[PDB]
RNA sequence: GUUCGCGAAGUAACCCUUCGUGGACAUUUGGUCAAUUUGAAACAAUACAGAGAUGAUCAGCAGUUCCCCUGCAUAAGGAUGAACCGUUUUACAAAGAGAUUUA
């Protein structure tokens, strides 16, 4: 199969080339977008992979799942920040859902940082979301 | 080059000519751009074939696209214009049962 660098190259033009067609012929189908999105991690190539989210995104902002991944996209290569400033950018753009505040939550848990997670509940308590 | 005027010389008798000088008249084009190979036409020919829905042979309208072509065109054609026909795993849990480890 693959050889050196050129033959990965052609092996990614090719892909690239066919996905972004059929995403170009429906910006719809999500789970398209993911599994590009996916492809692009296993390349190892990230700036590339958060592009193509954040294009996943404008698309449609209401499908949670594609946030998720494109937080767990972020932590698999264990860097931290970003899956931070995409949360801030998620629990202000979608407070009404559970999942982002939740999830916000556990990457502030396994880090043990409280000072975060006292403050961050201060806000998804202040802002009277229920029992 | 014209004309007004002055001075000088000559002709002269206030002029005809020549010289010098003052003044006025007339006043800023064009370039996005160099002259054939190396700053970009597109067809044709060769080879490979040789027309969507079906079991088969055809009429067809559409729909999407960071594809357009012909047409004056908001007409209509261009194979129903072409491309589509593919690759596909996580909001993830609850109850029960056996093996392993530990307070
Ligand atoms: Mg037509
Ligand atoms: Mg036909
Ligand atoms: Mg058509």
């Amino acid at each position: 199969d693959i050889l050196d660098l050129e033959e990965l190259r052609e092996y990614q033009r090719r892909k690239r080339t066919e996905y972004e067609g059929y995403l170009k012929r429906n910006r719809l189908d999500m789970g398209q977008w993911i599994r590009y999105a996916q492809f692009e991690i296993e390349q190892h190539d990230m700036r590339r992979a958060r592009s193509i989210f954040e294009r996943a995104l404008l698309v449609d902002s209401s499908f949670i799942p594609l946030w998720i991944r494109y937080i767990d996209a972020e932590l698999k290569v264990k860097c931290i920040n970003h899956a931070r400033n995409l949360m801030n950018r998620a629990i202000s753009t979608l407070p009404r859902v559970d999942k982002l505040w939740y999830k916000y939550l556990i990457v502030e848990e396994s880090l043990n940082n409280v000072e975060i997670v006292r403050s961050l509940y201060t806000k998804w308590c202040s802002l009277e979301p229920g029992v």
